[PDB]
RNA sequence: GGUUUAGAACGUCGUGAGACAGUUCGGUCCCUAUCUGCCGUGGGCGCUGGAGAACUGAGGGGGGCUGCUCCUAGUACGAGA
């Protein structure tokens, strides 16, 4: 009945600063763990994630969208685990998305550019992630 | 085509012939280039015995325009846009 066990669930969020890589690491994301037949790219609108029209013409993410991937590893060392991911908008204006989600979350992966690393909307979510008390990880 | 000839009519002015920075219809645009200039093209002589070819380069002319798409690069800049 339950396709995966309890224990081989992982909710997380996508979380950083405006253009950070939050879409483009879903979408590889979702590429490697092969729901999406092509990787895309966000400044083109082919962006999974960024499925409204506002997001496909303006290269940013307005809404928390939440999907769902299958991931053994890289040497397919584990059985499958479901990582029930959410990416975030990381704009200042759209703040209570990215509360909602972190409320019912179990981790985060904070984004970070390499060149600009700690900005104003990273230390926003942060704070967000905080007050939540959720775990995270980060990819520069 | 307009502008200003000769015809005709409207409005207005005048008694009238006529007239109007008023309008309307119709109304003949000539020249075989001597010289200069210019564009090409040769004949004569010269360049120091004659001739055939290859050049040199003074000097002169020609040409010089620019959009859009992509990469750098969603890069620099920008809280963002
Ligand atoms: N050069 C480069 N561009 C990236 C990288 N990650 C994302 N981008 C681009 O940067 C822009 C913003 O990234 P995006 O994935 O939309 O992030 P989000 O707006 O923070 O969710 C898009 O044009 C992406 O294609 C990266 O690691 N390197
Ligand atoms: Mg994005
Ligand atoms: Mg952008
Ligand atoms: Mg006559
Ligand atoms: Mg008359
Ligand atoms: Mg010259
Ligand atoms: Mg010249
Ligand atoms: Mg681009
Ligand atoms: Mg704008």
């Amino acid at each position: 009945a339950r396709t995966t066990p309890i224990a081989r669930y992982r909710n997380i969020g996508i979380s950083a600063h405006i253009d950070a890589g939050k879409t483009t690491t879903t979408e590889r994301i979702l590429f490697y763990t092969g729901v999406n037949h092509k990787i895309g790219e966000v400044h083109d609108g082919a962006a999974t994630m960024d499925w409204m029209e506002q997001e496909q013409e303006r290269g940013i993410t307005i809404t928390s969208a939440a999907t769902t991937a299958f991931w053994s590893g890289m040497a397919k060392q584990y059985e499958p685990h479901r990582i029930n991911i959410i990416d975030t908008p990381g704009h200042v204006d759209f703040t209570i998305e990215v509360e909602r989600s972190m409320r019912v979350l179990d981790g985060a992966v904070m984004v970070y550019c390499a060149v600009g690393g700690v900005q104003p909307q990273s230390e926003t979510v942060w704070r967000q992630a905080n007050k939540y008390k959720v775990p995270r990880i980060a990819f520069v």
